[PDB]
């Protein structure tokens, strides 16, 4: 089955566990480029009662650095917030739990904003079909394909 974090039949426990950053996308491309703060390689999600604990690494000159953050439930079901390089809110518009997870995030920093979209896989890669479904979801949010970066060959340390 497939679900959205904002949908009535969402089962948050089913996103617990291993994940990998497959593709990232943004209407501010710099954020996810080589040295951007949002070029974040997911490793794990730990589902807690009213939060998610997100385990990431970043890469600078081919060296991995670990970082964790805690995303808290907001007043709206399926939305989470987290402070990281500004104030962030996010939802999971589509996941099948067992293969892929698609996130949509709004960042706000210094009075500005941008959108980030992420495609996460249980394995270090996903099928071209899923990758295409992600590109479609990006289009629905006004993010061009040229702003979509497949990171499936640089998601390892
Ligand atoms: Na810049
Ligand atoms: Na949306
Ligand atoms: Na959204
Ligand atoms: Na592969
Ligand atoms: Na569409």
């Amino acid at each position: 089955e497939e679900a959205s974090s904002t949908g009535r039949n969402f089962n948050v426990e089913k996103i617990n566990g291993e994940w990998h950053t497959i593709i990232l996308a943004s209407d501010k491309r710099e954020k996810i480029e080589d040295n951007g703060n949002f070029r974040l390689f997911l490793e794990q999600i730990h589902v807690l009662e009213k939060s998610l604990v997100l385990k990431f690494h970043t890469v600078r000159d081919e060296e991995c650095s670990e970082l964790s953050m805690v995303a808290d439930k907001t007043e709206k079901a399926g939305e989470y917030s987290v402070t990281y390089d500004g104030f962030n809110t996010f939802t999971i518009p589509k996941t099948d739990y067992d293969n892929f997870l698609m996130a949509h995030l709004i960042n706000e920093k210094d009075g500005e904003t941008f959108q980030l979209m992420g495609l996460y896989g249980r394995e270090p890669d996903l099928s071209s079909d899923i990758k295409e479904r992600f590109a479609q979801l990006c289009e629905e949010h006004g993010i061009l394909r040229e702003n979509i970066i497949d990171l499936s060959n640089a998601n390892r340390c």
